[PDB]
């Protein structure tokens, strides 16, 4: 029952293991599965790291002309969903809470305040995620708790504060 | 000018606006499938509403089926509370273009979003309701609002200050 695959950078494939319960064991939080994946690669994973001392996130996904939100959002006028790069940062607050060793299933329970200032073209070559986790509560539930933000290539475009999710072994009543 | 005004949109014709067709040529335009979050818009009123500037009534229907189970969660279906949120942006985007604004919708952000629930494959029917608090009628037309996501009579999600902005050239944005 020991954890495993523990370590600071995730490849694509790790990430497809995630989503389906393999990558640090049984019973931890998944990542979801195409095509609700939003990253390619974790270039960064840290628990002390981060403008909080709490915690960092670095990851990016490739811009290629077959992703399938493009055609249709919208037809004639391609742009990647801003919900899309939202739950990005939710799926890798998720990701940190299983990472530190929280077991259960994720659910995002909301954020505070999101700005879109600008958009993600099928021209972009890459959008990076940048999560600056604020803390982790193992008091009763499990919570993360971080601020984050998106660019395309290298330009701020979206910041979201106080994204939160939880970690629940019955989401049967959820 | 403007065509098919009315206060309830059907299937049909939520994918005639994502193709431009709905209202016509400069009008915003709702996603096609897959990205497409309800089934129909029961009601349309720019008078109704918490605020008295607008009332937007919309579903879904549930089916095991729909493509975002299988892959969010393996083994753990739930919708994603992003598309809920986005169906929540989409319906503002269309009281804008359906009040005659012009112009491609992009949303632009949002205020306390809460998730206190899930929508299960085995749940019947999401609705949205959206209380409009303001239009803004400048070139960049916004649109301020709460919504609210509610399943089988749960309320599930309540975001606040959901805003979203027609534009009229997004090639600088």
């Amino acid at each position: 029952n020991a954890m495993q695959n523990k370590r600071d950078s995730y490849n694509r494939e790790d990430l497809l293991a995630s989503s389906q319960g393999e990558l640090f064991g049984e019973g931890y939080p998944q990542l979801p599965a195409p095509n609700m994946l939003m990253m390619d690669r974790i270039t960064k994973m840290s628990e002390t790291e981060g403008e909080f001392g709490k915690g960092l996130i670095l990851a990016e996904l490739d811009i290629t002309p077959d992703l399938w939100f493009f055609d249709c959002h919208f037809p004639g006028d391609p742009v990647m969903p801003g919900c899309l790069g939202l739950d990005a940062m939710w799926q890798l607050v998720g990701f940190f809470l299983g990472w530190v060793g929280g077991k259960g299933k994720g659910r995002a329970l909301g954020v505070g305040e999101v700005k879109f200032t600008g958009q993600i073209l099928p021209t972009a070559k890459k959008v990076t995620y940048e999560i600056n986790m604020k803390r982790v509560v193992n008091r009763k539930l499990v919570m993360g708790l971080a601020d984050g933000r998106v660019l395309v290539d290298g330009k701020e475009i979206y910041v979201a504060k106080d994204l939160k999710v939880g970690l629940f072994q019955d989401t049967s009543a959820f």
